[PDB]
């Protein structure tokens, strides 16, 4: 249910971070900032160290674009990615396609879950500069949609944005988004955890603390 | 004038194409497909081989994570990079500061650009999925007077669309996208070549007549 952001500067320090979970395996969080500094090698590490990678680099691009990169973030080894609802239903299809075509038959593809507004953008931003003129919670509860028909497996949302979206999209709509106690109570599937436990002294028994909370 | 997109499945293919430009340097476009798969590494290459470097990955992310993005992008080497004009004018100030913080002193920034609306997306995607209810066109000349306003240097846009697009940004602003020749009298600062020279061959030889006919 966690998924631990490395959000660090260097591959330096996320393999010093790393070391006391060689012991205990992990969801972890690659984002944007460390991906393009480190690039494929980066989740090799993670995989052998036997963590499941979760690679948020928001794709949005034209569909084509989105399948062969897709195809090849299946290569390189990710077992979640994500994409830019904003892209449309076609490159959304056209990402899944892509996860297919770069997993082996049999094995599950890796998930695939869309960003609908980013956490940053406020009311005054969807009205004046995207000049999208429906409220920001309908905006986000038609783009889950939108990620839901398009054979997305769920999107990234706010805890309290939740449970409007399970009961639009279903609740196999998967929430990945406040206290894990209470974003478990909001709907939430799962939960991005970041300084809490990246920053903390005792990494092993914060994150015990972690699960006994939301348990 | 002219960006060379280096759409080719692997780093070999990539460095089998630019042989003969050896001696020859080249504005080349590196896509999410190859640099996923290859890293930052593909753009030392290309830096080593003297050729500048549009690394296309339209970012589109909350604005902190774009800057460190960003900041990063100009440690590895781009001299032209782009993002969605759909991240907000934050966002994409957020990027600016990032490629100063990223680029020596007395040195020039690399260039940005944004994305207004993918090519790829039609009148019917942009009314029903994503909710904007204005014309396609003028949501493009918005989207880029909001990268205008935000301080990039331009933006990806269609041949005929360019006009449109400096007429309200300014003749400065400019437009990377039809004929060399018809790109240019429909305003065109840039203009994306692919397989008619990627797939040539005669590169040399053809990369030569480009010129000339745009010329």
């Amino acid at each position: 249910p966690f998924i631990v952001a490395l959000d660090f500067p260097s591959k330096q320090e996320v393999e010093r971070f790393l070391r006391p979970f060689a012991g205990t395996p992990l969801f972890v969080k690659v984002g944007m900032e460390l991906y393009y500094q480190e690039g494929p090698a980066i989740v090799a590490f993670l995989k052998e160290q036997g963590h499941a990678v979760f690679l948020d680099l928001k794709l949005h691009d034209i569909p084509n674009t989105v399948k062969q990169a897709m195809k090849g973030l299946a290569r390189v080894g990710a077992d979640l990615v994500n994409v830019h609802a904003a892209g449309g239903r076609r490159m959304m299809e056209a990402a899944i396609e892509g996860l297919d075509a770069g997993t082996p038959s049999g094995r599950m593809r890796p998930r695939c879950i869309a960003v609908t507004q980013l956490t940053s953008t406020d009311e005054r931003m969807l009205h004046e500069e995207l000049w999208i003129s429906r409220p920001l919670v309908e905006t986000v509860a038609h783009y889950a949609a939108l990620a839901k028909e398009s054979g997305l497996d769920g999107v990234v949302c706010s805890a309290n944005e939740a449970a409007f979206i399970k009961e639009r999209c279903g609740a196999s709509f998967l929430a990945v988004t406040v206290t894990p106690r209470k974003a478990r109570a909001l709907g939430s599937d799962y939960i991005v955890i970041g300084r809490s436990l990246t920053r903390a002294a005792d990494p092993l028994r914060t994150y015990a603390r972690l699960q006994h909370e939301w348990n």
